[PDB]
């Protein structure tokens, strides 16, 4: 139903306005990357290891907000086929502070590896072209660990370690950018993971804000991503914690 | 129109789900307060000054998300009269990491002052009661600078300085928690302020995420807060930056 598709995407509007328009969002991005630089400079690795930083791409280093804007304007639920066209459009922007941090790491005895669920086979060329244009250094193909068979990222982190790197910090907008332990899990388990790692945030796990999509959306309900549009609307509304209006 | 009121509040849903349910939101809160502790510990003040931290309350130290949930469920645009009832309901929660940071500052030769637009005359008793219950130390009345005549906060910061304090850092979810220079201004000017202070974020200006309301909402359009519901809906939608769907 077109009506349900409209309601689902209207529910994204305020979060999108905040990400696209607010100074507050930019300030959070700068805060994250300022903290990331401090952590990188402090990091020491085991003898014989090279220093790596793992960075997510979408909503961490690359800004895809115009795709979300297109969803709102056209009442379109997320579809990977539309996403591939967006990537091919080569209109990605950079998250504030990301290019400077990336280039600083790469010029100060580290290497940033991009562990991202952009698709290796169909989305790599647009990604590399956009990153070059946006000013990122170190965007040769071997820096990239784009999605092949698995969306969970831990196996790619392990590949990087096998190449003689010690990962000193991770940057992401999704908890699944830090490992697999809450991949596919509901939000209660995801909050618990965060509580169990409270001291790492702003140190070895660097967070960027994303109020539009991610593992937290799936985390709203069992089987969320397999529900129809009406079901997803209901899942979102049922997750709302509301004051009853009484004293 | 009830239909417009419904659409306006539906636009808050995803941002609210993210703030209420996600582990990612909690991680951002911990990141902010972890960075805040580092900044506080590093801070030095002028001879003869006492160390102060200025903290915002709403969506910085206190979590009012159930009020937003009530808005969604009842199709209610923001109204200060409903807000006062919410405050009186004494159901505020604490933002993750806030109580620990607050109490650490207060036990380590600093003082947190609460500079907040909760209303001094009608909202103070619920605020103090909730903060005591939530575990905050230092919530005697003299720690509070609640709103009296002006929503802009700089004059209250100056009052604190006049009492012999040097403010070593500010914590907030709204850029207006850092001074008056973009108070009442549109988002372009607010983003410019952030760019002009890029290095301060995560150091002396500590940001918490708020994808639900604030100065950035008013910043969407000239005279936004005086528009009717239809006008606010249009302002939000007109602010959206959308991909045109082409390559
Ligand atoms: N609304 C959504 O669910 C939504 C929006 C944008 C991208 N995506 C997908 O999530 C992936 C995230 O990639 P990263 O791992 O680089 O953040 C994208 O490549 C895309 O496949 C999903
Ligand atoms: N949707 C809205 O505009 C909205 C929501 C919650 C609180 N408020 C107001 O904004 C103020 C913010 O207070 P702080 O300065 O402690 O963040 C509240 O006390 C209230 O007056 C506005
Ligand atoms: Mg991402
Ligand atoms: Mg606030």
């Amino acid at each position: 139903e077109e009506h349900a598709n409209m309601q689902l995407q209207q529910q994204a509007v305020l979060g999108l306005n905040w990400m696209q328009d607010s100074g507050e969002y930019k300030a959070l991005a700068y805060q994250a990357y300022n903290a990331a630089k401090v952590a990188f400079d402090h990091a020491k690795v085991a003898k014989g290891k090279k220093k790596a930083v793992v960075a997510d791409l979408n909503e961490t280093m690359l800004d895809n907000s115009p795709y979300a804007g297109w969803q709102v304007q056209n009442n379109k639920p997320f579809d990977g086929k539309d996403w591939t066209r967006w990537v091919d459009a080569r209109q990605s922007r950079a998250v504030p502070g990301a290019v400077e941090f990336n280039n600083y790491v790469n010029s100060h005895n580290g290497k940033v590896f991009y562990v991202t669920n952009r698709k290796d086979s169909t989305e790599k060329s647009g990604t590399i072209d956009d990153m070059k244009r946006l000013g990122f250094n170190g965007v040769e193909e071997s820096a990239f660990y784009l999605k092949k068979d698995k969306s969970a990222k831990a196996a790619r982190f392990a590949e990087i370690e096998k190449q003689g790197y010690e990962i000193v910090l991770y940057v992401g907008d999704n908890l699944d950018d830090f490992g697999n332990t809450v991949y596919g899990k509901l939000n209660a388990d995801r909050r618990a993971f965060v509580d169990q790692n409270q001291g790492k945030f702003g140190k070895t796990f660097i967070m960027l804000p994303n109020a539009n999509y991610g593992g937290w959306e799936g985390g709203l309900a069992e089987g969320y991503f397999k529900k129809d549009t009406q079901g997803q609307i209901k899942a979102r509304l049922d997750a709302v914690q509301a004051w009853d209006g009484k004293l």
